[PDB]
């Protein structure tokens, strides 16, 4: 893992990092943020500081999110790390929406193993965000949880690949805190997941649908998933559609555990995530036993 | 004025507004951010909501900070307003740089009243911004004051603007508080406002030079100019050399009064002015009487 370029920001330093993966067979370019707490001289030694990961939505490096979204002073208020992943394997070697769309292809992994050529190729995001990145940040900095105490948030296609995630990983705890903004939440049903699911995919749909994986997922305790969404999002009648979650948990163990607030007035933007970020970094703090 | 775009950030809402200016000539672009206070049911008739206008950097537009740097929330938090200009005259009818740079001519206006043609016919960004932009945000809004209890701060070019504007209308008191963020302090002395200066005034520099202007203005109570500056910024040698204000200062009435925070290991980047804009709106709110 390389050094590419390090930022102080609040109390930490936000440090971009790239490495040879070996589930998309290229260069991937990680951000992460080290909270203050891990350059303090006395952190004690029986505590780690816990992760976030912070998916991002279509057409997303790690630099939007870490520019916009300003989880940094939440990360210092709490005591957490932040990691941004990149949105797809990149590369001259690296397949292409046929269409030269921005939707499928680059910048348009939907965090899934594609299993169709050309894209099984280097379209491992799936593998790549639970599997070889948390152990590939481990072997580089190892104060640090990347792989236990861990928590997973994201936009849109974030949201999604969150939501995904933690719900495959529910039985084994993989995850001990998920959130979600403006997520697409039933891909199988909406234009745009369609065509990723077909693109990538080619029955192997349900495997990566949250409103189908959820239903027969046995909850546990208090668990819940929080959602934001803004009224005034223009993806949000065609794409989204949060309200598919909530009927598909109707009469299921989840049903009162899945928390969709819809927000009036607010949009799609860095401006409605920002907004957000403070209220889903406490939610994530307190599922991680910072607060 | 022209509502080009509105986005919820906060609890108050952020407006892209364009305008025909007098003084440029020239369709403007402006960001203010109205703060939870002016959407809010009981605001009490014996209150103004005060801005701050902040000014940007080279090459900057209004939408750079408006993402980056986080002032919405201390906007919320304090009860001000908050401002964005635009950083020279655009348009296929404005002067350029005639060596195609970027430290001169578009997005690099440097807060000048521009003297020699060509760009004396738009490069009006000293009267744009201290005479015509506040009257004009108020016939369009007039809760706010656009006009007398007002902050002025910036960033580089912008924290340049910030410290001449709040110096020149000083005996006038036309800003009620003053900061910046790695501000360019003697462009007379320093390669990139040599440039400016003989550009757009070919003696008249005086006039805009902070370092200059100080020496013979008697400072009041405790009045004070907060200034912030990475010592890992790239410019810091070259451009800002923000000790120069202080050695201006050296047995003047201004003496005690230029606090300048150089910070060990920050750069030039919003991820340095977003880390130093909660003390500074807190600075600027107590200037203000917000607190």
């Amino acid at each position: 893992m390389k050094v590419v370029k390090e930022f102080s920001v609040c109390g930490g330093r936000l440090i971009k990092l790239s490495h040879n993966s070996n589930s998309t067979k290229t260069s991937m370019n990680v951000n992460i943020y080290l909270p203050k707490h891990y350059y303090a001289q006395d952190f004690p030694r029986n505590k780690r500081i816990p992760t976030v990961f912070y998916l991002s939505g279509l057409t997303c490096t790690p630099d939007n999110a870490s520019e916009k979204a300003f989880w940094q002073f939440q990360a210092d208020k709490y005591g957490f790390a932040i990691v941004f992943p990149d949105t797809s394997p990149r590369g001259d070697e690296v397949a292409n929406d046929p269409e030269g769309s921005w939707d499928f292809g680059q910048g348009a992994g939907f965090y899934l193993n594609a299993t169709q050529e050309p894209y099984a190729q280097h379209y491992q995001m799936y593998d790549y965000i639970h599997k070889e990145l948390p152990q590939t940040l481990d072997s580089h900095f190892n104060k640090l949880d990347f792989l236990d105490n861990v928590a997973i948030t994201g936009h849109s296609m974030g949201g999604y690949g969150a939501i995904c995630g933690y719900l495959k990983g529910y039985s084994g705890k993989r995850y001990k805190s998920c959130s979600a903004f403006a997520p697409i939440v039933n891909p199988s049903n909406v234009p745009i997941g369609q065509k990723a699911f077909k693109g990538y995919l080619g029955a192997q749909w349900e495997a990566y649908d949250p409103c189908l994986l959820i239903k027969n997922i046995r909850h546990v305790g208090d668990d819940r998933i929080l959602i934001h969404v803004g009224d005034s999002d223009p993806f949000l009648e065609e794409h989204l559609k949060p309200e598919l979650l909530l009927e598909a948990v109707k009469a299921t163990s989840w049903q009162d555990y899945v928390e969709i607030k819809k927000v009036h007035g607010f949009d799609h933007s860095y401006y409605f995530v920002s907004t957000f970020v403070p209220e889903h970094a406490e939610f994530h703090a307190r599922n991680l036993g910072l607060i």
